């Protein structure tokens, strides 16, 4: 119980910043996550025996794909940490517990293909789950691992506290479905502007946790430019594998997934920053002022992509 996780000095300082990169040493990532749980939640929130067993089973259930991998899990959870640490007083003990676990679990057993490719392939998961296919699957894998002997990190919570946290994790994981993000943010936009946004209203909290989940999930666009640029190669490697698979089903994929159309990537990233990322970090900064460093980093990276187009890189 008097066993604190610590980090080397550079990490101990940088981990507190939104643009922290967790590094290329896979074996440090579990202790990075536990470090974050201990400061966000307490040394008490979890039995360390069960937490570590849980962390290693989650690691095991992420596949070896270019982007939707164990590194993405820990990276999304570190963004959620930065958010929770800059908005201390706005979140319950249960939400702090649940959200770091939702982030680590949010892409469990991802194969690197979109909901669309699952529906066109006619994958069984697409008969089981007609919308948010992968995300209902990621939530299912999360419950599965929570139910393995010695893996129930929530065992100490009341029957009703247990139901509440599992409901936070489910809504948090479904929200990562980017097809749901647009309406969710448009609603937060109106609510904030017309003045009816209210964090005592649970349905409004749900929406705000959803937008945070989208923000953490897209956090590649909020890093230092060389991290953003190198992550985008991993992202596109999956996109082009999916477009190849489309071509194999006899469907011309969208250009963004066509490896014959790499020339259009910089313009495709502009759309993405303008249609998705900038609006996401804007509404987040309005609802949660301390998260502004994410909007600023996102704007800096749009300008780096504009520079790529203008052939200055
Ligand atoms: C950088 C980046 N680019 C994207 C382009 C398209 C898409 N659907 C999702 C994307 N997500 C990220 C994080
Ligand atoms: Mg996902
Ligand atoms: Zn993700």
């Amino acid at each position: 119980g008097l066993m604190q996780f610590t980090l080397p000095v550079r990490l101990c300082k940088e981990i507190e910043l939104f643009h922290f990169d967790i590094g290329p040493f896979e074996n440090m990532w579990p202790g990075i996550f536990v470090y974050m749980v201990h400061r966000s939640c307490g040394t008490s929130c979890f039995e360390l025996e069960k937490l570590c067993r849980f962390i290693m089973s989650v690691k095991k259930n992420y596949r070896r794909v270019p982007y939707h991998n164990w590194k993405h899990a820990v990276t999304v959870a570190h963004c959620m940490y930065a958010i929770l640490q800059n908005n201390h007083t706005l979140f319950t003990d249960l939400e702090r517990k649940g959200l770091l676990i939702a982030c680590l679990c949010h892409d469990l057993d991802h194969r690197g293909f979109s909901n669309s490719y699952l529906q066109k392939f006619d994958h069984p998961l697409a008969a089981l789950y007609s919308t948010s296919t992968m995300e209902q699957h990621h939530f299912s894998q999360t419950v599965s691992i929570l139910q393995l002997e010695g893996h129930n990190i929530f065992s100490t919570l009341s029957s009703s506290e247990y139901e509440q946290v599992l409901e936070i994790i489910r809504k948090a994981i479904i929200a990562t479905d980017l097809a749901l993000y647009f309406g969710n943010r448009k609603q937060l936009e109106e609510m904030y502007q017309t003045g009816s946004l209210n964090l005592n209203n649970q349905s409004h909290r749900d929406r705000v946790i959803g937008l945070m989940m989208t923000a953490c999930d897209l956090c590649s666009v909020t890093k230092l430019w060389p991290v953003t640029k190198l992550t985008a190669n991993d992202i596109y490697a999956e996109f082009w594998a999916e477009g190849d698979e489309m071509k194999k089903l006899g469907i011309q994929p969208i250009p963004m997934m066509d490896r014959d159309k790499k020339d259009e990537v910089p313009q495709g990233q502009l759309g993405f920053y303008n249609a998705v990322a900038i609006p996401c970090y804007t509404t987040l900064t309005q609802i949660l002022p301390p998260t502004e460093p994410l909007l600023k980093a996102c704007r800096d990276n749009l300008s780096q992509w504009e520079k790529v187009i203008r052939g200055e890189e």
